[PDB]
């Protein structure tokens, strides 16, 4: 406890292409770049060979796969991902030193699933049993991983991001102090299925929003390694909007960037950082009436994009509508080490080491604050 040298520095990835870790699946073990998730529960890994991939689980080399006989069909708006269901032996060299029989969805046919580009080959599921698919029944690899090991029921992520190579720790069964600053705050897990959490009040600069409660986590507030942007939800989004236009009145920007429907761009070594705002979420905290605030930066919420071909420093506004309640993405963990405390039901938030920022201003991580009726910011049907 406490100290995880080995497992320091074991994801990789590109700007915008999420981390990886490092996996091995099979006898003798056949080496995955594999996409670490908290928004999902399938370990699904390609199986073919797909010409976008690096390589791909190849079963028939592998003594120790076993057939689950069952098809898995994962469709969404974009596209879809589907598999054959099977177990195999599993383990991640830069984690801890055992091997796990876990479920492998192996991939079979997608449609807009991998990235053009990318070097990971599969998804890491780290979320709960009761959105894997095909149902609950199909046990994720964490809680393989628990349940066949001495592993205490944990994990944290630091994700580093640029400031294009990005880099961050998965530290899986622990917590390595070396990878914050200040204290971890808790906030508690609602429900076990995505990483549920209650946001409790919204600042925008230190300006409270004043909607209600219930708007930020409408229908669902999720912490989420798979997804880039701080979602939120379309009134919150809203608000939020002209709140930060209107703390950033000293230069105009059309209204298609604040969309995420075209880019701005600074000459280099220029950017204006000091113009936008500080972003503030309130977290419910561990006893009644409690809370805590998690602070962003623009370096977190103004991705660069060295993509853009069509110009020789520009960016992304990367907070967006959502339909699906907040999500806290890349954006958000980017600016802190993250604690997702199975056993004890709870996600701890400590700003990181490796947070990009500048001279002026600081990610933070305060409390405690006072805060009434943060059972009603949560939604129900
Ligand atoms: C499985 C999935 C997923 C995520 C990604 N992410 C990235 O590629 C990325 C990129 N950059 C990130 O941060 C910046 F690096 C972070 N994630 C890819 C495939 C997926 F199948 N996981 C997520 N947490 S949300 C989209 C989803 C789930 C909902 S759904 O089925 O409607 C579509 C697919």
């Amino acid at each position: 406890r406490g100290s995880f040298v080995e497992m320091v520095d074991n994801l990789r990835g590109k700007s915008g292409q999420g981390y990886y870790v490092e996996m091995t699946v099979g006898s003798p073990p056949q080496t995955l770049n594999i996409l670490v998730d908290t928004g999902s529960s399938n370990f699904a890994v390609g199986a073919a060979p797909h010409p976008f991939l690096h390589r791909y689980y190849q079963r028939q080399l592998s003594s120790t796969y076993r057939d689950l006989r069952k098809g898995v069909y994962v469709p969404y708006t974009q596209g879809k991902w589907e598999g054959e269901l099977g177990t195999d032996l599993v383990s991640i060299p830069h984690g801890p030193n055992v091997t796990v029989r876990a479920n492998i969805a192996a991939i079979t046919e997608s449609d807009k699933f991998f990235i053009n580009g990318s070097n990971w080959e599969g998804i890491l599921g780290l979320a709960y049993a009761e959105i894997a698919r095909p149902d609950d029944s199909l046990e994720p690899f964490f809680d393989s991983l628990v349940k066949q090991t001495h592993v205490p029921n944990l994990f944290s992520l630091q994700l580093c991001g640029a400031g294009a190579s990005v880099g961050g720790s998965m530290i899986i069964g622990g917590i390595d102090h070396s990878l914050y600053t200040g204290s971890l705050w808790y906030t508690p897990i609602r429900r076990e299925w995505y990483y549920e959490v209650i946001i409790v009040r919204v600042e925008i600069n230190g300006q409270d929003l004043k909607m209600d409660c219930k708007e930020y986590n409408y229908d669902k507030s999720i912490v989420d390694s798979g997804t880039t942007n701080l979602r939120l939800p379309k009134k919150v989004f809203e608000a939020a909007v002209k709140s930060i236009k209107a703390a950033s009145s000293t230069e105009k920007f059309p209204d298609g960037f604040w969309l995420g429907e075209q880019l701005v761009c600074w000459q280099a070594g220029t950017t204006p950082w000091n113009i936008f705002p500080v972003i503030s979420l309130y977290l419910m905290g561990e006893v009644t009436n409690q809370s805590f605030r998690i602070t962003i930066l623009p370096q977190q919420y103004l991705r660069p994009v060295e993509d853009v071909a069509t110009s020789q420093d520009c960016y992304k506004f990367a907070i967006s509508q959502s339909s699906t309640g907040t999500v806290m993405g890349a954006v958000i963990m980017e600016g802190f080490y993250v604690v997702f405390d199975r056993a004890r039901k709870r996600i701890g938030f400590a700003v990181s080491a490796c947070h990009v920022h500048d001279e002026f201003r600081t990610a933070a991580v305060e409390g405690p604050f006072v805060t009434l009726d943060m059972e009603d910011c949560g939604y129900n049907i």
